[PDB]
């Protein structure tokens, strides 16, 4: 596993296995120069081990990127547990899977993702203290929602030239609850509301109550517009969905946008600005990791409100350098993280 | 590495790789169920990382069987660092590794292994306290030995009747550091005592200064006599060697005695009693172990008394079953680890 660990440049890797409760866990580390490493818990099925180990690490790695950029004392981390078939007792796993945390001593802090639950981080704060987004933790979401209306608003200043939003088209791919406040913002500023979601009543709720104009998702994504907002599953961008997108800038809540680095220079080479999503969707992080450190209310809002003043300094950066924002993005993190 | 940690009954595995200064380390901790879990750390060439990561698997197992059957409130865990093709410096490394250590609060403390020394112990003695066997730590070879021989009396008794080694014929093959301090324990009890040895002048030495016999080094381990002791290199017991044996019983401080669990069997099968390995040479450990945690001299005399005590409670279960010691050790083990309590 050196060799995965090494191409990601990963610190520390630690598995734990107990046959009492069924945990297969894996806690990857990438960096703790800025911190104690902060990163979500993934349960969730998975082909085989090594595929459940390379993707930690690789989420490791890029938790390291968003917590760098949002200035955070915090290094990035992952974990994931191996869905079991059986599974007698979850709750008894988790709280294994807390201990498990606990033995690292605060190295890594826990939270939520795909397959876990507040309810989960219920039983692993039984165990441990290095865990957020308990049920009695907030629900984060609106902090990010109001990043990236922050992070649209700054994305059309630098592609259009003016960061006022009325009128604008603005397509929203998911409406989960950070995709549908996000949505909500937007039909209060008088942006032209476009929506999808799998759940068809959703998107019923967005029509009724925000006016929103809804699409078929296979649409969505390739109708004109100004901006397009990614707020459902990761690799929404492709080589394939990059050359039949019609908005002038990308710019969305969700996780791992890019299917790989390479489309990024795609995105610069038809001219659609691109807000990394790292930087863009990074409130729900600032929040969680600042309340869970105990930091000062000034510091709070003075780190989220510098997400869209982060965009325009990359967006800056980007256009000196006939450069995709992402590469910007990327250096910048490697040197905070390997200088 | 699921599979292999599944196999294994792993609580634990952790791995730290630094390429600033060429650390590729591998700490597995097989069990903290007694304590804290207590192991060496080698530094080696390995073939591929799965060569090294099941070793670190492998061993750190062998180390819980060990650390349960001593008596020692004290895991099972090992330590494996790819040793790089090129390096410099060391000393850099093992602080590294030392920080690697710390990083885990104290569930795994370090030991010399095959690879490393009392000096890469004092680096790491540099970024925690949670290192053993240092430079100014006291040497651990006399008290093996004298486990060892704790350990040979009672194989005696469970063999032959009784205790007394006052003029039993016993050879002990290799006179290291361990096996000389045994044939001076053994010729102090009154005991016939045959030697070998690869280094010549250790053979004269036992022989000048202990009465001993001076034996050739390739046909020692068929000579007739009551006790064999191997405090040579692992794997002296082969199917073929246990053919060619003329001992009552087995009884010696070298590690990784049976070449493999089959011989165990074959030298039942002969009716020679075998002292297994890593219950009978558990002094060394047993003497880290509590120094670490500050024992008294009278501390670390009681609990050196579990060798004998525990071989002869191995032997009494085993007659009784009519199996093997190696048997009886593994089954008393697991039962200590993975049974409740």
């Amino acid at each position: 596993m050196f060799d995965m660990m090494d191409a990601a440049r990963l610190e520390g890797l630690h598995l734990a296995q107990d046959p009492a409760t069924g945990l297969k866990a894996i806690i990857a580390i990438h960096s703790t120069r800025l911190g104690p490493a902060l990163g979500g818990c993934r349960y969730l099925p998975y082909p085989n081990d090594e595929a459940a180990i390379g993707d930690a690490i690789r989420l490791a790695q890029g938790m390291s990127y968003k917590a760098a950029l949002a200035g955070l004392e915090q290094g990035g981390g992952k974990a994931v547990i191996i869905r079991p078939p059986h599974l007698d007792n979850r709750g008894a796993l988790f709280e294994a899977f807390g201990r498990f945390i606990e033995s690292l001593g605060g190295r890594y802090i826990t939270a939520v993702d795909s397959g876990t639950s507040s309810a989960d981080m219920d039983c692993i704060a039984q165990q441990t203290r290095h865990v957020t987004s308990t049920t009695q933790a907030g629900d984060p979401s609106p902090h990010t929602a109001l990043g990236v209306f922050a992070g649209i608003r700054a994305s059309a200043q630098a592609r259009l030239g003016s960061d006022d939003l009325e009128g604008l088209r603005v397509a929203v791919q998911g409406l989960g609850h950070v995709g549908y406040a996000l949505a909500e913002q937007l039909a209060a500023v008088g942006a032209e509301l476009l929506v999808c979601d799998l759940d068809p009543g959703r998107v019923q709720l967005a029509v009724e109550q925000l006016g929103a104009h809804p699409l078929a998702p296979e649409a969505l994504l390739s109708t004109p517009c100004d901006i397009l907002a990614p707020c459902g599953l990761g690799g929404v961008l492709t080589s394939q969905s990059v050359s039949q997108l019609r908005c002038a800038a990308v710019a969305g809540a969700a996780n791992n946008q890019l299917e790989r680095p390479e489309v990024a220079d795609e995105l610069e080479a038809r001219g659609i600005l691109y807000a990394p999503d790292y930087v863009i969707n990074s409130g729900g992080l600032i929040y969680v990791a600042l309340k869970h450190r105990g930091a000062d209310p000034h510091s709070i809002t003075a780190h989220l409100a510098r997400i869209p003043a982060r965009l325009t300094e990359i967006y800056a950066h980007a256009q000196a350098d006939h450069q995709s924002p992402a590469r910007i993005a990327d250096r910048l993190a490697e040197r905070i993280l390997y200088g």
